């Protein structure tokens, strides 16, 4: 029904309220794509690196992740394009996609530090430093 705006994962984005992050309302039907910090010779900074995460609520609050928990986006190409679109679907088509339920709340972060070293960090990173995080309010407002 409707392409929301992207959401460019990295540091210098102020889309991400110091302290809360980022809050968002999409409407089962919508779409919505995570870009990966891409360095390239018009844009400027240091290679980012970064596993976006979709957890639960506990785990955002508390800035970690569990072993099991499987990246839904690894940016780890600074150097190219590297993107995920989220379809808020009540269905999906295979073992690995997403499926949204309408008034149900979901949340991504990363605790990843944004250096090449912290990459698999598991604790912290930018969800606790920069509030590098989102919370999805499905089918609400
Ligand atoms: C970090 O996140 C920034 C967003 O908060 C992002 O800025 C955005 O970068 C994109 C990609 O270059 C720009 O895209 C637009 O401009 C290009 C060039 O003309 C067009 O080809 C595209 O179609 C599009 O219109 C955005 O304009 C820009 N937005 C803002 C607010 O500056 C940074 O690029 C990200 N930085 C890194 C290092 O990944």
């Amino acid at each position: 029904s409707i392409v929301l705006e992207p959401i460019y994962w990295n540091s210098s984005n102020s889309k991400f309220l110091p302290g809360q992050g980022l809050v968002l309302y999409p409407q089962i039907g919508d779409k919505l794509d995570i870009i990966c910090p891409k360095v390239d010779s018009k844009t400027v900074g240091q290679y980012e690196y970064y596993k976006v995460y979709m957890v639960d609520k506990d785990q955002a609050d508390r800035c970690t992740i569990k072993k099991e928990n499987t990246p839904l986006l690894n940016c780890a190409r600074p150097d190219q394009d590297v993107k995920f679109t989220i379809k808020f679907q009540e269905f999906s088509p295979n073992l690995w996609g997403l499926e949204f339920q309408k008034n149900k709340d979901y949340y991504i972060i990363s605790t990843s530090n944004g250096s090449l070293e912290g990459l698999d960090n598991q604790e912290g990173g930018v969800c606790q430093t920069r509030a590098m995080k989102i919370l999805m309010k499905v089918g609400q407002d």
